[PDB]
């Protein structure tokens, strides 16, 4: 036996807090969740427990340490077989990577609705409140490969597989309302001249490059995401922390057969929250893994993330009734126009036991819908449904996708299909095509109805020539991203403008930069100039002129466009740095740790090495990380207890951490004398608003600290940062 | 409903003669038939009764006969998903072929061993009689596609999967016991020259070829192999009906450690039994599925294939004690000289489900052995344990080819293998290394032993350079071909001489034609005169003065080496065809069927129009097929009863049935008015004749099926016009 | 499109880092030629002055749009222009390297000091004069293809010899060992090393769990752990590193002479590395940084040598 | 894509137009062709846009749709015409 005698090396198959225990894979973490997707999962689980080494083909091996040679220091073999066999699968171990999204995070959890939607559609997942839907969940970035970092600026992914009675529904959307393009024809333009560039292959995960912005310079219609993905909106704090859209007008049909226009939402439960740009980019250097890590250590915590479906509803007669084209993905319906009703809860309960089995090999298709859904002719949406199929055929080795675990339907599937590379299932039925007759033509086809019905198209009017010919009513670039801009807080402003002028400011070529800031003076003249500024570009007497665009149906603002202009700010499931000292007042940290605690907040405790301190009272503390180890990047605020303090005040890696939390605007506390960590992020003797301070870690101290996590972060600091070198 | 009324769209599931019901997937078939490896594929079954058809991710289709269009007589629209899944996975269906053996037939079946044979090896599928071990196998030809002919002149594959409780051991022969090349090296070379030409990709399934008789011509080690081919061997009857050989030498491993070498044998218990020539390659037009029909339906009538296993033995200290290198594979041991023991009894009772699913993705490596069992330095097996792991990794699109429910092992399977094209498994193992502590080192290593052990390599002494060099104890090339001609019977020794002259015929540079009557002359003077009378060509001086080659260990023969000189016949599951006429005497007809039926021989109701006929006591006979229809090709023996003989008298077409049959050697038997056939076919020998069919005439006829075919009747029949 | 001032087109002439737009190598450095780079001439695909086809040669019309029944309508299945597109693009995708799936790579050539004709027969080493093409792919181990530079890991060193008797393949690192004595081991040592699997984390990292258990339970691993978590493991630049074959080859003379070798690789712009801090820092600032010196090196005509 | 093993089967030799062919589309299993276009989409200023589209027109035109009349709802639906 090479496993510690203590049983240390297996984590408690139990809820617990980030770093507390090895993470496991979720089968073993969390062996009592399960849903009807997970419990059909199990037929291709296999575990490893009491059970001999073999090869593929089941022989026992007796020495896995050796190739075969003739003699010990002699040529190896080619009749070694075990050999040849286990390098084989080693290295046809990788499969293609998604074109987009390559780089994801996903987990297992459950679906209900909060009422019977039968009066609206006749998709049985809607159809009762007690009718729970197992589903998978997939957050992605968008342009960096697998192997690329979490925090990047960029569109997030956000794809939901529901595994329905009637079939698998697929909702393939991302973290903002709107696309970058109207017509899938150009999206092989728009993700190349994201994408690095191809001569050399750079940059990674970043659109901050030529080719990009001069795409963006010649095609106006991307400026609406653009702004998106220049806002705090590109940086999420975590997958739990973000908003969810659809993007496309879809449609509902009911038992009566009329259709209602909808447009999908996935409202986080835990709120909106996103990271400030020096931090994200920083947070790429020093965990690239963040964004996995948190959505992974979170369901082992048991902070499971929460979202809730909502619906915008347009009735068929209202489809002309807005400024914009309700089939133009470029443009996002105002709230303050339609608002999102609540649908249901999806909570995510479990990880993975394997990630390429389970994560890299899923396949999601926006075209996977099901009786009570239907498309619309949003030109975006149209050409989706072309590139999901095609695309998995060689991803996946083949048109057996289906048949790979994760991606099986939960209910029957039974067809004429047959063949195709790696086939599982082995056909009974006497025919392979219909009609027959040699098997009373089963499997049969089905009319459609309200429930249990096949699938029938709503019979939508089309009327025109055949053209390739961009609507006219699609023709209007600036008037979303005025709404969005004007949307959003000061300091919101700000981190758009800052997010524009370091993206620019990489682009070689000056004309672009130029260009994009001509794009921005048609959008806001305050935008406009403020990039300009920072970029060293004059604006011209005629750009100075142009006449702003129309308002949004006479919407100056809405205020779901912003992340923060309405707190909906939740701590559970956040974290704090706890900074100790060799001889830690243990008053301090009984009242910290039980202050998080009551409130769902974690602790991790840090200190200049590994292993204990011993408090004031003899009480063993145990050291979660170093200062270097889990930086102030990696918390959402930071705790300094009194002590001997002397044991850290001269500390470099202690003081820098202080910095770093203050220029990225987290909340800090300093009990006692750690209070004589003032000087370094430059505090008056007098204080200040998101510095928290007593003469000992109080009631009153933990309410003040928690107080500030609620806000997320100490946006009156940002004035006094530029000043602080870190 | 679309199903008749009287429910004779359904085959019975129970054992049904070949054409009396249409044929289904085994499951349905024979659905009590079971066995450890059939029970496990349960899990990957679909059936298809009482279910709504689907698309592939479980959605309800409403009209599965009309694309989604902008109007009746509209465009096709880009959103019909339902449209698109369907001709994605129709446009996606075929995979490779396999590089060679990519025409085959399989089924499903058990072994069980006689007696333990503990003493010789430790493989626990041989240590016990009770101990039962599911069997997939697959029969094939070599050089054609998946999509050629089955009674082409070829060598014939036979791969067994065994489904052992410690490992899938892949017994992977060819129905002659020995190979064309002595070293893998060569195999694209050899493969290459009988495979169709590269300029045009012409000839299918023959060797009858130009670059292939090249080969031939310029590789005397490919004499003997080419020799089998050109005999009778080439052209079987059935798979049940042909032997089976693991070609290279073996070891057994026993529990102490002993090394036994061993050559395998499979010995069909329905006897050797092949076609003639213009018989196979006409068949090759009427039913290029004839060897896949035959098994299907021979498995379907319960008239299963059974096979005994059977091993020569050859203790460590005997490798050096014969004539000829045992890790030679161009070299056969006699059984004079090595008998073969009888190990157990394989029996194939069961038909698969999906022909590719089971069949077509079905992966066999002679690599897959088990402990108990070990390889040898014969260099053209050492070749083919690197070539199969790799093929599959193209043909089956990745590693996890194990995984396809076919191959998948019956007994545990884990290790630290991860990921991979088509990963089925989820590993929850936290440790995908070895050695670990995170899962107390699990998986593990298992030591070797007796039983239940891991796996560990004989310790072969080796002792030599680096060299690419053969053997010179392998360069001897004309001896075993002479020991398998003298070892012929003369209809054998003749069937040989034609082989060679037809194929010859077709090569279409003389040179090469005269290079491989040079190599024949090197085998035996009669066989090569023989073959240049044939070809025009005179042998030279110096041709006739070749010293034959040496006996083989003292032997001037081996009787064991003929289909034919030691009879075997088995007349259960052959086929007869009855030649019908408007007004059957029923007496002859009643006699003729009950006689067959006590001897398990099958029957084929035949006449000039499908529907029935009325016998003379108005007994309704339907008809099977018509003469054109079902060829004497197809049957093994004809039958004509008495009755309106006027009727089919003049026909022509049962007039040439009974010709080719009397050509093919087959027993003919007529009753009564029926003799009057006998001038029509221009006459003899294996002709049945009496007033009324009855006990007497029957025995016969079942006597002269005993013996295969007519043999005596060979002398006249060149000058037959059929 | 292209600005009136010609801002859009960089020179082609030797420039340094950040002084112009990188582009492709043969349009930056036209008149820079060897035999393989000439022999690639025939496969080279222009652009300028040609109208944009489908892959059959068909002239597209509209590039901007779909193909749809009227301007607000469904898309055709009868748009091949469309298909043929998305299709290409759906499919762009191969498998990375199982291991240093990371990697940068340029074009240069070899030539010997001397003829070794006394100790090997290989022709690319009989004659000073006798130039020999090469193509080099300098990477990293552990983490995929999106991965970043600057990471503590062992370096590739690869190199593709174009010699006029075949081509030879010189796949060496920057450590002069390697971690696992087998080959047997290779699949657990990688496994180890790379992200763990129930939810692939972390990435071009061997700080984690697995890693450590595998090193403390194989003491084989110790010299090569050794050179990693030096300063060796995070190199300044492919430039200012060595290279390695690790193994010892055999030259073989005309004679038929064995004599044993280990082949090595020197930089001429000497050794030079990176502290952690920096290091792991750049993975974050810029996760190209070595993939870029590297070009822009070769662009400002600061070759990378080695002896 | 599957019996010729990705989306450059357009590239083994029989298949190659032998009129030019340009366009951004790029990569793929065994890419035979190497792109020297600093850009690989369009619109772009990098390279002034080429390859360039081209007009319909009588002779060496650009492929553009016959604007046929399209009238009907979106059905499953064989037209009696047919039967
Ligand atoms: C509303 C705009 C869009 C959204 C919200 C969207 C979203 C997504 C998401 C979330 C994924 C990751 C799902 C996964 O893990 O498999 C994805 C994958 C993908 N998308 Fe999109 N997408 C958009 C438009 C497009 C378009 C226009 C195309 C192509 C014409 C496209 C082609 C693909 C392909 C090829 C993949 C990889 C597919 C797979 O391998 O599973 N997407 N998309
Ligand atoms: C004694 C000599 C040989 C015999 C009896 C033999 C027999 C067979 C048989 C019966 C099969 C088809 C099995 C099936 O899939 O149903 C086959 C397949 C094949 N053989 Fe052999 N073979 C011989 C030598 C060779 C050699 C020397 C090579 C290469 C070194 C070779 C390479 C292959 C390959 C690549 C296939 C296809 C394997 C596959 O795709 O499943 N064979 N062989
Ligand atoms: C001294 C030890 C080793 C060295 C120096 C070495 C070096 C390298 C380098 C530099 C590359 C990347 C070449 C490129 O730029 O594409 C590479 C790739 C690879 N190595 Fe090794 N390697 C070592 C050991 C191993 C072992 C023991 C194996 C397998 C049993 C192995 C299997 C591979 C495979 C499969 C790849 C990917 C090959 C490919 O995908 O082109 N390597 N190795």
């Amino acid at each position: 036996s090479l496993a510690p005698e203590d049983g240390s090396h297996r984590p408690a198959a139990e809820p617990t807090p980030p770093g507390a225990q090895p993470t496991a894979p979720g089968s073993l973490k969390a062996p009592d969740t399960r849903n009807e997707k997970l419990n059909s999962l199990e037929d291709v689980r296999k575990g490893s427990e009491n059970y001999a080494l073999t090869t593929n083909q089941g022989v026992r091996i007796a020495d896995d340490q050796n190739s075969l040679r003739a003699g010990s220091r002699g040529p190896t073999l080619l009749e070694d077989f075990i050999l040849r066999e286990k390098i084989t699968h080693f290295d046809h171990e990788r499969i293609p990577e998604r074109i987009v999204h390559a780089r994801g995070s996903a987990a297992h959890g459950y679906f209900q609705p909060y009422k019977s939607l039968s009066d609206i559609t006749k998709a049985d997942f809607l159809s009762d409140p007690n009718k729970i839907t197992p589903v998978f969940v997939r957050f992605s970035t968008v342009q960096g490969g697998a192997g690329s970092a979490d925090t990047v600026r960029d569109i997030r992914g956000f794809a939901t597989k529901f595994y329905t009675e009637e079939g698998i529904f697929d909702l393939v959307g991302n973290n903002t309302p709107i696309f970058f393009i109207q017509d899938a024809h150009k999206f092989p333009d728009f993700v190349h001249a994201v994408k690095p560039e191809p001569h050399w292959a750079i940059p990674q995960g970043q659109s901050a490059h030529d080719t990009f912005w001069d795409y963006v310079s010649l095609q106006p219609e991307t400026l609406h995401n653009v702004m998106w993905a220049m806002s705090d909106r590109g940086i999420p704090r975590s997958y739990r922390t973000m908003e969810g859209f659809g993007i496309h007008t879809f449609r509902l049909i009911n038992a009566e057969g009329k259709a209602t226009f909808v447009r999908f939402h996935w409202k986080p439960l835990a709120g909106k929250a996103s990271l400030v740009w020096d931090e994200a980019q920083k947070l790429t250097g020093r965990d690239p893994d963040f964004h996995r890590r948190e959505l992974w250590e979170a369901i082992e915590a048991g902070d499971f993330p929460e979202y809730e479906l909502g619906f915008q509803l347009i009735p068929e007669e209202d489809e002309f009734k807005f400024d914009f084209d309700l089939l133009d993905p470029t443009k996002l319906i105002p709230e303050e126009l339609v608002p999102v009703q609540r649908v249901g809860k999806m909570v995510l309960n479990r990880n993975p036991d394997n990630f390429f089995a389970e994560n890299e090999q899923a396949a999601f298709h926006p075209g996977h819908i099901v009786p009570g859904l239907d498309f619309t002719n949003d030109p975006l949406l149209q050409g989706r449904l072309f590139s999901y199929t095609d695309t998995q055929i060689s991803r996946l080795g083949g048109p057996n996708f289906h048949e790979i675990p994760i991606n099986r339907p939960t209910c029957p599937y039974h067809n004429f299909q047959r063949d195709g590379m790696h086939r599982m299932g082995i056909d009974t039925n006497p025919a392979n095509y219909e009609p027959n007759s040699i098997n009373d033509n089963w499997p049969r086809e089905t009319p459609p109805g309200p429930k249990r019905g096949g699938f029938e198209s709503y019979q939508e009017r089309v009327e025109g020539n055949k053209v390739r010919e961009r609507s006219p009513s699609f023709g209007e670039y600036y008037s979303h991203p005025r709404l969005f801009w004007l949307s959003q807080t000061p300091f919101e402003q700000r981190h758009i403008v800052d997010g524009f002028s370091f993206e620019l400011s990489k682009v070689v070529r000056p004309y672009i930069r130029e260009r994009v800031v001509d794009q921005l003076a048609h959008i806001d003249l305050t935008l406009a100039q403020a990039v300009a500024k920072n970029l060293g570009i004059e604006l011209t007497d005629d750009q100075l002129n142009i006449t702003p665009p129309p308002d949004v149906n006479g919407l100056k603002k809405d205020p779901s466009l912003s992340l923060y202009a309405i707190p909906d700010g939740d701590v559970k499931g956040r974290v704090v740095a706890i900074l100790l000292n060799d001889e830690v007042r243990s008053a301090d940290l009984l009242a910290i740790l039980k202050a998080l605690k009551a409130k769902g907040v974690h602790a991790k405790l840090l200190y200049s090495r590994m292993g204990e301190v011993t408090a004031d009272d003899g009480t063993v503390l145990p050291i979660a990380a170093t200062f270097a180890g889990a930086p102030s990047l990696t918390v959402d605020a930071v705790i300094v207890p009194c002590g001997n303090i002397a044991d850290i005040a001269d500390n470099g890696d202690a003081n820098y951490y202080l910095m770093e939390a203050y220029k990225h605007l987290k909340p800090i506390a300093l009990a006692g004398d750690a209070r004589k960590f003032k000087a370094t992020i430059k505090i008056a003797d007098q204080g200040e608003e998101g510095i928290v301070e007593a003469d000992s870690a109080d009631g009153s101290f933990m309410d003040e600290l928690l107080t500030l996590m609620a806000a997320h972060r100490v946006w009156s600091r940002i004035p006094k940062i530029d000043k602080i070198p870190a």
